[PDB]
């Protein structure tokens, strides 16, 4: 069963690959290769190709994101040779770095062997590779809440965090064959992280905000073709809600935004004088102008969504069914201001793709 | 066939209606009286309590509703006697009237005779009771493009609008027997207008924006236990972000955002500057503002909300499963600072409840 399972998925995606690829002719012998391969292993292996394409094709068929207009233009590094611990840190680290290229983000994706039996060969527990712990000491929060639950397993397997409020986490992540994960303290010349100032607001940096620079999500699974690639982290750059509407807004995470009344001046007494919506476009402001005042790669929501349209018409154009969730597309401030809110979309799945899976903590 | 729909509705209606009402022990005899009501014309007749009762669970029951925490204080308008276009004119005049209530308005729902075969006895053409016209001709925008095919129908039955951006449309409705519409002009002393002004800004009078004090929606049908009420309009108070962030700030609307940005001094050039957004919080603010300042009923999407949240919990309370559509739940600005954004609704459709018709022009 399985084994058809598996054949079948591969069929689909050789095909669909090939024909986008212009190589149409090629396919009758690839699968030849792969019946065969399927035969004697149980499994197949990608070419670097099929590997890069199918990355590419994952990316386009995400439902929730609003970036996809770049989706081949993906950076796709092929990482299935790695043994050892010390290749999949090193491996990480270099993923950052060129990533991050000094400001100029790349997005870029790093794919590490595929489940075999099922079994992973490299687990990664992460959520991203960059992101601040948390901490709940007795009614006192320190930090991001969303990482609680991991930064107490880090510190179970002897990590110490300074707890400050931005605490980088360390990677940890666990080989095949070990009964625990290792951990390795992120070097800080790797992790660029942008001090949150407002353009006309001087009294602004007095909030001491910051945020990392590349989000780059490591929990999540490649699924091509059949083959399961449960360690794959990829990033694009980042959206500007995501940090001034979410991250450093919500009530469950960092919270900020009867601060940010006070520093920029409005009182915060009454719901009807829209305190908390003025706030948020003051917060969101400010994180767009910082960003670019490093010189870091960063999209207002505006922008994406005209970009967003761009790939709706692309797809048009190519023939392609658009798939996309209406709930994660539409930005969290101003939505009706974008052509998304005022549309519907077809939330079904398409594969290749990235999913969910449970978490080892 | 149809005897036998209906009859399974009001079986359904009936037994949850009265066991909600403490009246459970007097269900056998009500059905016994409307089976044989049924068997005789063809259809059974609500009870003033089972009408009121059922106006107010399809409020409870809409999904796309924000506001339903006071669903069991809709005040239920019986005017199922009405026979002449005049007494449906006189009955509008007074829901308009009853409703604003000089400016603490009352969620109020006025009922029409229901459908007989089908057969329509009163079929109101307005999507609200009050509202802007709208025109266009040869490139020319002026007033709501949302009115556009319903205000080229009124013209087209001898109507003529003074092609303002702020024409109110007249009443217009069509009797059972009757092969056209009337129309009837709306009295002024009856409708509430709200200057739009900002508490900071002096200059936003410029933009000489204003809207109607209630929202009265009077094209979607009732359905009470099998039984169709095609006319009956029901208004609550505004949510701030309805008149600021889409009936004045939608581009197919008055799409008003550019020159709000100039009003208030910023710049419109950049989307990084989030000009947009700016503007779209300092217009809800004068909406609120000005609502306020003239003693007209409304709620802040905040507010709105946290009241939501309490119908959530009151449902638990009880025995009742929920249902919501969360694309209209959440408001248009600052979505995410609400509890709903951050939580899922099953969207199932529960009766009674509001529904879509075909508009009868278009
Ligand atoms: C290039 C810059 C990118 C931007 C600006 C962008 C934007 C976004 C945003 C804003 C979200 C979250 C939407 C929300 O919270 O409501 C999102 C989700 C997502 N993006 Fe992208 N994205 C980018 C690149 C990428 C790349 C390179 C990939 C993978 C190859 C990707 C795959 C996804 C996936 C899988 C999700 C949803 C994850 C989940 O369900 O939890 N995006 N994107
Ligand atoms: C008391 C004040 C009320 C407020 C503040 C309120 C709020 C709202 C809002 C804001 C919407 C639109 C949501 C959106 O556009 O995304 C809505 C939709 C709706 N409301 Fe209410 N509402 C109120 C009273 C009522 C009453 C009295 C009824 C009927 C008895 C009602 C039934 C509905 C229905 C049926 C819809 C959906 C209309 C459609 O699908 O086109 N509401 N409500
Ligand atoms: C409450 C809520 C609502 C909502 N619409 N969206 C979110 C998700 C925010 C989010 C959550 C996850 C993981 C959810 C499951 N643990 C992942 C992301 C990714 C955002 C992202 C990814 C990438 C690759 C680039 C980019 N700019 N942004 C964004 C949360
Ligand atoms: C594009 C769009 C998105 C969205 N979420 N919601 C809307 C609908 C706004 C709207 C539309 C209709 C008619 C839709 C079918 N033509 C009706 C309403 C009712 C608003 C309302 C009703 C009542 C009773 C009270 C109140 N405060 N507000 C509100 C449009
Ligand atoms: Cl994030
Ligand atoms: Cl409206």
């Amino acid at each position: 069963e399985e084994k058809e399972i598996l054949w079948n998925e591969a069929k689909a995606f050789i095909a669909a690959c090939y024909q986008e690829l212009g190589k149409a002719a090629e396919v009758k012998d690839r699968l030849a290769d792969i019946k065969s391969e399927i035969d004697l292993t149980g499994s197949y292996v990608h070419t670097k190709e099929e590997l890069e394409h199918g990355a590419k094709m994952a990316w386009r068929n995400s439902n929730r994101c609003i970036g996809r207009l770049f989706w081949n233009s993906l950076n796709v590094i092929d990482r299935r040779d790695v043994r050892t611990k010390e290749e999949v840190r090193d491996a990480l680290f270099h993923h950052i770095e060129t990533a991050t290229n000094n400001g100029k983000i790349r997005p870029t994706i790093t794919i590490f062997p595929p489940e075999e039996k099922g079994e992973k060969q490299v687990e990664i527990w992460n959520h991203q590779l960059i992101r601040y712990a948390g901490y709940e000491s007795d009614g006192e929060r320190i930090g991001d809440p969303a990482s609680c639950s991991l930064t107490a397993a880090c510190e179970e397997l002897g990590w110490r965090g300074e707890r400050t409020d931005f605490d980088l986490l360390p990677l940890i992540f666990r080989m095949k064959g070990d009964e625990q994960p290792v951990w390795y303290e992120l070097p800080r010349s790797l992790v660029i992280e942008v001090p949150i100032t407002h353009p006309d607001i001087e009294a602004f940096s007095d909030l001491e905000l910051k945020w990392y620079g590349v989000p780059i999500i490591s929990d999540m699974k490649l699924e091509v073709g059949g083959i399961h690639y449960n360690a794959a982290p990829f990033n694009g750059w980042y959206m500007g809600t995501e940090i001034g509407a979410r991250n450093l807004a919500d009530e469950k995470r960092y919270d900020k935004l009867k601060k940010v009344a006070s520093v920029i001046g409005i009182a915060a007494d009454y719901n009807t004088d829209l305190w908390k919506d003025q706030a948020l476009v003051e917060l969101n402001k400010a994180v767009l102008h910082s960003y670019k005042k490093q010189g870091v790669s960063i999209v207002d929501h505006h922008t994406a969504a005209s970009q967003f349209k761009r790939f709706e018409e692309q797809a048009e154009e190519a023939g392609r069914k658009l798939t996309g969730d209406w709930t994660w597309l539409i930005p969290p401030i101003s939505p009706a201001a974008t052509h998304i809110f005022h549309r519907s979309y077809d939330n079904s799945i398409v594969k290749p793709n990235y999913f969910y899976q449970d978490k080892p903590y």
